């Protein structure tokens, strides 16, 4: 289901990537919170902000600044 | 809120960790993924993404975050 998305993504095309995306879809099927996180995960990659967000999270380890941004 | 502790979760975490060990970019994505859940902002970020589908507003926030 998500293998074509993985193959076209910026992630390095490895057998581990392909098992990961499959496994994530299966986790999302049985847990809607994991599905919400998967949706964000894909949105970060599609918009090219994976490393930008990872770098931000280092500066905001408790999500304090992000949580206030999202709340407003 | 927290991920439901299903067998699928444990399988997904281990798969993601194995993909992250091979590819630093996937490790960055995994770190963000875990950071969202640890801090309880998964649904908040998912709702924001629905309203900012091209990440334009998120890009501006990240660009203006303190150095």
């Amino acid at each position: 289901q998500l293998v074509p998305w993985a193959a076209a993504s910026e992630f390095k095309e490895t057998p581990e990537l392909e098992s990961a995306v499959r496994a994530m879809e299966a986790a999302a099927n049985v847990d809607p919170l994991f599905q919400s996180a998967l949706s964000v995960f894909m949105w970060l990659e599609e918009n090219g902000i994976v490393t930008d967000m990872a770098n931000f999270a280092l500066s905001d380890p408790n999500a304090h600044r992000m949580r206030n941004f999202l709340a407003n």
